C-alpha cells in the first residue's frame, strides 16, 4: 500500500519547489507546523504550470485533517458568445482553525499531491506560505491585489465595545468587476465564482463598495471577507500571459451611537418648529396692533399612488432584508444609518419639512379664509370696486399636494429602484400646474375649466414620461416627436396668454428654443422625469417674473412682506438646485456602477446631499405659495 | 517518487472494494475503459465509510484526464439555528465525454484514491458501477431516487424535429424539498448544494416542477437535467442513519405546434364576434317588422391604475426573461403557451371578450339612448304617464368599466406575483357598485349622489382588502373589527333601502349574518380580495332577485327578452363561480407549494380553468349588464 511518510518530502514553506510529472509520476510533500493559542495561521499555497499545455493539466490535490480541496493549474474559465479563457497561475488559502487556551498549542500537517497524466511530462512550480497579514483591525487601511483565479480572503473580530461596524472598499481602474462577501466562521468557505453568492451579504462592485454589519448577527464576534474576481465584465457594465490583476483597499470602521440620532431627530423637528413659532409671534404681534371638488379628488388620487407603491416597496424591504442580497435597492449606502427593518432611516426622516411646511400653509390659508368669510358676511363694498374675487380651494389643493408629495418621497426613499423613477417628484408637478393656474386665473376672469383640465395634462405628462424613460431610452424617432410637440405646445400657450410686452412671447419661444438646441446637441439626458421637473420649474419661474413686471409696470407699489417673500424664494431656490443638481447613486445602469458615485455624508454625520435637496425644495416651494397668496396684498 | 501504476489496484466495476486506513496509509484504484461512438458512458462511484467518526473523516479523490473531484465521507451539513446533520454515504456521477466518429474509440482511465489520518484506523466501502440508463427519451417515463449527499443528473439529446420540449417531475411525499436545473453539455457540471444555481434555469419544488425549453438557445441540441435535494426544508415550506430518500419520476414530451395557436387565435375571435352578428340579425328582423363627468374621471383612473402595474410587469418581465430564475412570477406552468417575449400567452390572450363585449354594450346603449333621443326631440306624451325618466351616464361608465377591466387583467397575468393580487378583479368591485347604484336609481327617484359616493366606497374597500391582506395574515382584531363594520354597514343599508315586503329586511341581515358564522368559524379564507368579489357579488344578485320579485307582486307581465337575459345571467354566474372555485397556483405561500396545484390545460389544447372563468365573467356581466337596461320595457 501507499505510504506517504515514506515517500513524502519534507518541506518548508517559502520555498519554490519544482518539478516535472508523467502519467507515471506523482510528487507529495508534507509540510507541518504548529499553532498556539490568540494566533491565527493562514497557509496560501500557489501553484504555476510554466508550460501552457492544455489537454493534461496539471492536477493538484490539498489533504488537511478534515479537509481536502482539488483543482487544475491551467484554469479554465468558458463565457458568454462561447469564449475560453486559461490562467496559468493558481492560489488557495486554507481554512484556518482556531487554538484556544483550553485545547493549547495544537500540531498540524497538512499533504499537497500534484500529478498529471500527459505522456511525455508537465512542469510545474510550487510555493506555500504562511500569512501574517490575515487578521484585521478596526480604522487600519489594508492593501492588497487580487485575480480571476486567486480568490482573496481575510478575518475580522469584534472588538468589545463595537457593536456596529462598517467595511469600505475602495479601487481606482474599475475594469474587471468584482464580489465582495461577508461570511462566518465555519468551513468550507466559498471564494469560488459560482459559489460566493451561496451564504452571507455580497456586493457586487467595480470601484466602491460599503457593507454595514451589526454584532448579534455573528455568533463569535468574528467574520471573513472575501474577495472574489470576474472572468468577464458583462454583468457590471461593458464588454470583456493573461490576467486581470486588480488592486483593493479595504478598511473597517465603527458606526455612529444613538447619540446621533437623537440630536439629529430634536435637530430635524426643532429647525421646522422655528417656522411655526415666528408665525405665532407675527400673528401676535398683528393682533397687539389691531389692540370643493380638489377634496375628494386629492383623497382618491392619493389612495391610488399610495397603495400600490407601498405594498411594492414593503415587499423590497422584506426580500432585501431576508436574503441579504445588497444589489436591489439603489440606496447611497456610504450614508444609510438603518433604525429597526429599515435600512436608510436618514432618507425618510429627511421629509419631515414636506409635511410640516405644508400643514402650517394649510393652517394659514384657512384662516385667512375664514377671516375673509367674516368679513364678507359683515359686508363691505371698499372690496367691490377696490377688490378683486376671492378663492379658496386652490391653496387648500397645493398644500395637500405638499403633504402628498413628502409621503410619496418617503415611501419612495424606503427603497430607491428604477420601478419607482417616478413617486419622488410626481406631486410637483400638480404643484407647479396649480401655480400656473392660480396666476392665470388671479389676472384674467375666472373661465374655470373646471379642475380636469389639468388632470388631463398630468396624465398626459405621466404618460410621455414613461414611454419615454422605458423606451426612448436609445431611439430619437420618439425625441424628435416630443420636441416637436413640446414647440407646439409653447407656441400655442403664447397666443392664448397673449390674446409694451408684445416681447415677452417672443422671449419665451426664444427661451424653449435655446432649451431645445441645447438637448438636441446633448441628445442624451436619460432622466426624462428630471428634464419634466425643470422645464416646470422654469416655466413657473419664467411666468411668475412676467407677471411681476408686468405689475410693476402697471405702476403700483408692491407691499414690503411679498418683496421679502420674492428674495427668500429666490435664494432657498438657488441653494435646492444647487443640492439637486449633486448626483448620488441612479436608478439607470448596473448596480455596480450606481454606487460608483456615493459620498460620505455632509453637515452632521447624519445627513447628505440629497436630504438638504429634500428640505431646500420644502422650503422654497413654502415661500413661493405664500409669495403668490400675499402678492396682490396693495390692490385692496 | 510516487508511482501510481506501481500501487495501482487494477480493478473492475461493480465490485465493492473493501479497506482500512491508517495514517500512513492511502488506498489507489486505476479503473480502465474505453468509449465507442453513439454511445455515451457515465461512470458513477458510491462511497460508505461504516464508522461514524467525525474527527477523522475519509478523503476520496476522483482523477481523470482532464478533471478532479473530492470529497469526505461523512459529509457535514450545517442549517439555520445551529443544526448539524452528518451523512455516511456519498456518491457521484463524472462528468461523460462524447466519442465522435472522427475521434474513434477513446480509451479512458479514472483513478480513485482514499485517504485518512486516524491515528488508529477508519473504514470504508468503495463501489464504481456503470450507467445504462443515463440517456433520456422523448415521452417515456422514468423513476430514480436521490438523497441529498446524492445528486443525480441525466443526458438528453434534441430529436431532428422537435423544437421545443417539457420536462414534468413528479413526486408523491414532499418532505424534502428539491432543485430541478437544466444545463448544457460543457463540464464541470454543477451539482452540489451551493452552486446549483449558478447557471442554467431552475426550479425548487416539492411535489411538481415543470420547465419548458426551445432548441435554437443549446448549441449541439442536447442538456443535462440535474435534480438536487436539500438538507433542510426551510426554503419550500415548514421546518426541517440519518437519510432523506426521495422519489421521483421524470418525464419529456414535446411541445405544442403553431397549428394550436392559429386555431384557438381564431375560435376566440369568432366565438365573440358571434354575439355582434346575432345582434345585426336581431336588427335586421326588427327593421324588417317595422317595414359627462365619468368620462374624465374613468379615464384619469385608466392612466393612475394602468402606468405604475404596467411598468413594474415589464420590469418582472425583462428580468425573468434575462436572469432565467423561474420563480418569480407564480404562473401554472404546466399550460403555458409562450411566444416571442411572452411567457404566458394563453392567459392573454384569453381577455378578449372583456373588451368586445363591454365594446358591444357600448355601441348597443349609445344607439338605444340616441333613439330614444330622436324620439322626445319629435314629442311624446306615451312616455309620460306611461314613462320613466331616462338615464345614460351610468350605462356607459359600467362599459368602460368591464373595457379597462379586461386590460387590468392582461396586465396582472402578463407576471403574477404577490405585489399584484388586486387588478385581477378590482374594477369589478365598481361594476357592481354602479350596478347597486343603478337599480337604487332606477325605482327611488334620481336624487344622485353625484358620483364620488361610489368613489370613496371603492377607495375605502381596497385600503381595507390591502391592510387585511398584507397584516391581518394572522390577526383576529381586525378580523373582528372587520366583522362588526361588516353588519353595522348591512344593517345601515337595509334600513335606508327600506324606507308584504316587511320580511325581506330581516332575510338579507340573516344571510349577512350567516355569511359572518361561515367566515369566522372558517377564520381562513387568506383571500381578502376574493371575498371582497364575493360579498359584492352576493349582495347584487341579492338586490336584483328581490327587485324582479317586488316587480312582479306589482302585478304585470315581464317581456320575454328580460326574463330570458335573466335566466342566461343565472346559468352563466353559475358557470363562471363554479370554474372561479377551482384554484391553480396562488400568490400566497411558497413558490415550490404554488406549483403543487397545477393543471394540465383543458378545452383545447391551449386553455385551462382561468381562462375559462374569465370568458364566463365576462359573459355573466354583459348578461346582467342587458338585463339592467332592458328589464323595465313593459313600463312604456
Ligand atoms: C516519467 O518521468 C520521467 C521524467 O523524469 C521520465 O521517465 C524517466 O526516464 C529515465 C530515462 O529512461 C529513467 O532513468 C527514469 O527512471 C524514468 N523515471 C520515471 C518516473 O519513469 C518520463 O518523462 C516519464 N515516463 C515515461 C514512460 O515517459
Ligand atoms: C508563476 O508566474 C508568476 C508570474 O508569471 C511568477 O511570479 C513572479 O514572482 C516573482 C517573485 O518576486 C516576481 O519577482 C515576479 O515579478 C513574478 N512574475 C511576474 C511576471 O511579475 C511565479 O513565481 C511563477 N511561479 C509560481 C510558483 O508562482
Ligand atoms: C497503519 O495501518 C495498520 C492497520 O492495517 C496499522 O499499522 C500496521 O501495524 C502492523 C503491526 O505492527 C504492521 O505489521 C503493519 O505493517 C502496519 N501497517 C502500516 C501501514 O503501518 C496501523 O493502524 C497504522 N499505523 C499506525 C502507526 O498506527
Ligand atoms: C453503505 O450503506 C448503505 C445503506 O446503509 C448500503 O446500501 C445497501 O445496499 C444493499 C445492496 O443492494 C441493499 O440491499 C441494502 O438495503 C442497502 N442498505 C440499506 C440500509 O438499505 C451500502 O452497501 C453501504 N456501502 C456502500 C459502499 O454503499
Ligand atoms: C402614515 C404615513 C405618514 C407613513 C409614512 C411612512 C411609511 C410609508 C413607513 C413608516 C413605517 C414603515 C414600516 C415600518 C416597519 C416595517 C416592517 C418591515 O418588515 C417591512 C416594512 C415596514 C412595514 C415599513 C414600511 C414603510 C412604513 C409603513
Ligand atoms: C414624514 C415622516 C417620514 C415623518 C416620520 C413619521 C413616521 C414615518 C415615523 C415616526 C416614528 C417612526 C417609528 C419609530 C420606531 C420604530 C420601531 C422600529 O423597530 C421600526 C421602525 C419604527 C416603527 C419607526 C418607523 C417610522 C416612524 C413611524
Ligand atoms: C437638472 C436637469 C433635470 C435639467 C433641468 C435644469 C433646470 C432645473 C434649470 C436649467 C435652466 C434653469 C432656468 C434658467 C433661467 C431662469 C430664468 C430666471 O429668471 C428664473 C429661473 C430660470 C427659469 C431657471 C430655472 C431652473 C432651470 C430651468
Ligand atoms: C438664474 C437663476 C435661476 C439662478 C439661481 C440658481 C443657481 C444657484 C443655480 C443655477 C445653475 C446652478 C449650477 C449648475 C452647475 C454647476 C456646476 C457644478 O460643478 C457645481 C454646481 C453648479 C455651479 C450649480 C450651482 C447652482 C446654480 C448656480
Ligand atoms: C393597448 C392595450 C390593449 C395593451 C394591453 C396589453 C399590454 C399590457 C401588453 C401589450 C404588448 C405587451 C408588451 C409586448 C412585448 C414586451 C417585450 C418584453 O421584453 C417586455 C414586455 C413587453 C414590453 C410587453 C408588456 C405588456 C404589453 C405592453
Ligand atoms: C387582453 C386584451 C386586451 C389583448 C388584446 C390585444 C392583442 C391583439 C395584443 C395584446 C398583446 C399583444 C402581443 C404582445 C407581444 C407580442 C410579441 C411580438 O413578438 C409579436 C406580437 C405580439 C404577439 C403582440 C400581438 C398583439 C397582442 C396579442
Ligand atoms: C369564493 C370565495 C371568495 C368565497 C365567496 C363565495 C361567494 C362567491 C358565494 C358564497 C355564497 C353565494 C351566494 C349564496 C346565495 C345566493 C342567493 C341566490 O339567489 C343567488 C346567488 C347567491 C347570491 C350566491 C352567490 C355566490 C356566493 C356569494
Ligand atoms: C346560479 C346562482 C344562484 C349561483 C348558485 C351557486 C352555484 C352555481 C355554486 C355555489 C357553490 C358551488 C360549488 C362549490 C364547490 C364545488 C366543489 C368543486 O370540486 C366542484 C364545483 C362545486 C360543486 C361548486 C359548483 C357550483 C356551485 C354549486
Ligand atoms: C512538526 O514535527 C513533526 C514532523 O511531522 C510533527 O509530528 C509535529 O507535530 C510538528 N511540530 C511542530 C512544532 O511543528
Ligand atoms: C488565554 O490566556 C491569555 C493570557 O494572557 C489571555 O489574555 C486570554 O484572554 C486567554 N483566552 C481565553 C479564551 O481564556
Ligand atoms: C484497458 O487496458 C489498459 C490497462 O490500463 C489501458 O491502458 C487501456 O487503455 C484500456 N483498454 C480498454 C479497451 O479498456
Ligand atoms: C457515425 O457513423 C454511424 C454509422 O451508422 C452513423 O449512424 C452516425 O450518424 C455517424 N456519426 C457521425 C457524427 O458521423
Ligand atoms: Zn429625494
Ligand atoms: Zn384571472
Amino acid at each position: 500500500r501507499r505510504d506517504p511518510f515514506d515517500a513524502a518530502r519534507g518541506a518548508d514553506f517559502d520555498h519554490v519547489y519544482s518539478g516535472v510529472v508523467n502519467l507515471s509520476t506523482e510528487n507529495i510533500y508534507s509540510f507541518n507546523y504548529t499553532s498556539q493559542p490568540d494566533q491565527v495561521t493562514a497557509v496560501r499555497v500557489y501553484v504555476n504550470s510554466s508550460s501552457e499545455n492544455l489537454n493534461y493539466p496539471v492536477l493538484v490535490v490539498v489533504r488537511q485533517q478534515k479537509e481536502v480541496l482539488s483543482w487544475q493549474v491551467p484554469l479554465l474559465f468558458q463565457g458568454l458568445y462561447q469564449r475560453s479563457y486559461n490562467y496559468q497561475e493558481v492560489s488557495r488559502t486554507l481554512c484556518p482553525s482556531e487554538a484556544t487556551n483550553e485545547t493549547g498549542p495544537l500540531q498540524q500537517l497538512i499533504f499537497v499531491d500534484v500529478a498529471s497524466m500527459a505522456p511525455l511530462g508537465a512542469q510545474y512550480k510550487l510555493l506555500v506560505t504562511k500569512l501574517k497579514h490575515f487578521q484585521l483591525r478596526t480604522n487600519v487601511a489594508f492593501h492588497f491585489t487580487a485575480s480571476p483565479s486567486q480568490p482573496q480572503y481575510f478575518l475580522y473580530k469584534f472588538p468589545k465595545d463595537v457593536d456596529s461596524v462598517i467595511i469600505k472598499v475602495v479601487s481606482e481602474m474599475a475594469y474587471p468587476c468584482s464580489v465582495v462577501s461577508v461570511q462566518n466562521i465555519m468551513c468550507p468557505v466559498y471564494d469560488l465564482d459560482h459559489n460566493v453568492e451561496f451564504n452571507g451579504v455580497y456586493q457586487s462592485m467595480t470601484k466602491k463598495a460599503a457593507i454595514t454589519l451589526q454584532k448579534k448577527d455573528f455568533p463569535g464576534e468574528q467574520f471573513f471577507v472575501v474577495f472574489v474576481i470576474k472572468p468577464e465584465d458583462y454583468a457590471c457594465g461593458g464588454s470583456f500571459n493573461l490576467q486581470r490583476k486588480k488592486n483593493l483597499e479595504v478598511t473597517i470602521v465603527p458606526s455612529i451611537k444613538e447619540s446621533v440620532y437623537v440630536k439629529s431627530s430634536l435637530f430635524s423637528v426643532f429647525i421646522f418648529l422655528s417656522f411655526y413659532l415666528g408665525c405665532l409671534l407675527v400673528g401676535f404681534v398683528h393682533y397687539l396692533r389691531f389692540q370643493k371638488i380638489y377634496f375628494w379628488n386629492i383623497i382618491t388620487i392619493a389612495v391610488f399612488y399610495a397603495l400600490p407603491v407601498i405594498q411594492l416597496v414593503i415587499t423590497y424591504q422584506t426580500v432585501v432584508n431576508v436574503t441579504g442580497n445588497q444589489d436591489i435597492c439603489y440606496y447611497n449606502f456610504l450614508c444609510a444609518h438603518p433604525l429597526g427593518v429599515l435600512s436608510a432611516f436618514n432618507n425618510i426622516l429627511s421629509n419631515l419639512g414636506h409635511v410640516l411646511l405644508g400643514f402650517l400653509f394649510l393652517l394659514i390659508v384657512l384662516r385667512r379664509d375664514i377671516l375673509h368669510r367674516r368679513a364678507l358676511e359683515a359686508k363691505d363694498i371698499f372690496a367691490v370696486e377696490y377688490g378683486i374675487p376671492k378663492h379658496f380651494g386652490l391653496f387648500y389643493a397645493m398644500g395637500i399636494a405638499l403633504m402628498m408629495e413628502g409621503v410619496l418621497s418617503a415611501c419612495y426613499h424606503v427603497c430607491p429602484n428604477y420601478s419607482n423613477f417616478q413617486f419622488d417628484t410626481s406631486f410637483m408637478y400638480m404643484i407647479a400646474g396649480l401655480c400656473m393656474l392660480k396666476l392665470y386665473q388671479t389676472r384674467h376672469p375666472d373661465i374655470n375649466a373646471s379642475a380636469y383640465s389639468a388632470y388631463a395634462s398630468f396624465a398626459v405628462v405621466i404618460m410621455v414620461t414613461v414611454l419615454g424613460v422605458v423606451f426612448g431610452k436609445n431611439d430619437v424617432w420618439f425625441w424628435v416627436i416630443f420636441s416637436a410637440i413640446h414647440v407646439l405646445a409653447s407656441l400655442a400657450l403664447s397666443t392664448q396668454i397673449y390674446y409694451m410686452d408684445r416681447m415677452v412671447l417672443l422671449v419665451v419661444g426664444n427661451l424653449v428654443n435655446w432649451s431645445f438646441a441645447l438637448f438636441g446637441l446633448i441628445y442624451r439626458p436619460r432622466d426624462f422625469a428630471s428634464y419634466m421637473l425643470g422645464i416646470f420649474i422654469c416655466n413657473l419661474l419664467l411666468y411668475l417674473a412676467f407677471y411681476i413686471i408686468m405689475k410693476l409696470r402697471s405702476s403700483e407699489k408692491v407691499l414690503p412682506v411679498p418683496l421679502f417673500c420674492i428674495v427668500a424664494t429666490a435664494v432657498m431656490w438657488a441653494a435646492a438646485l444647487y443640492f439637486f443638481f449633486q448626483n448620488l447613486s441612479s436608478w439607470e445602469g448596473t448596480p455596480a456602477e450606481s454606487r460608483e458615485k456615493n459620498r460620505e455624508c455632509i453637515l452632521l454625520d447624519f445627513f447628505d446631499d440629497h436630504d438638504i435637496w429634500h428640505f431646500l425644495s420644502a422650503t422654497a416651494l413654502f415661500f413661493s405659495f405664500l409669495v403668490l397668496l400675499t402678492l396682490d396684498d396693495d390692490l385692496d
